[PDB]
């Protein structure tokens, strides 16, 4: 997974 | 998965 | 799944 | 799934 | 399944 | 899917 | 699918 | 998949 | 997939 | 995948 957190 | 949080 | 959140 | 929530 | 919640 | 928000 | 929103 | 946002 | 987001 | 954002 591309796992993406602000 | 994509998972994206801002 | 694609799976984002603001 | 898609799965957005703003 | 799309899902979007505004 | 599921997909909650509040 | 199911999508429940507050 | 799941997507619970609070 | 999961996604949670508070 | 999990994501789970706090």
């Amino acid at each position: 997974s591309v796992q993406i957190v602000y």
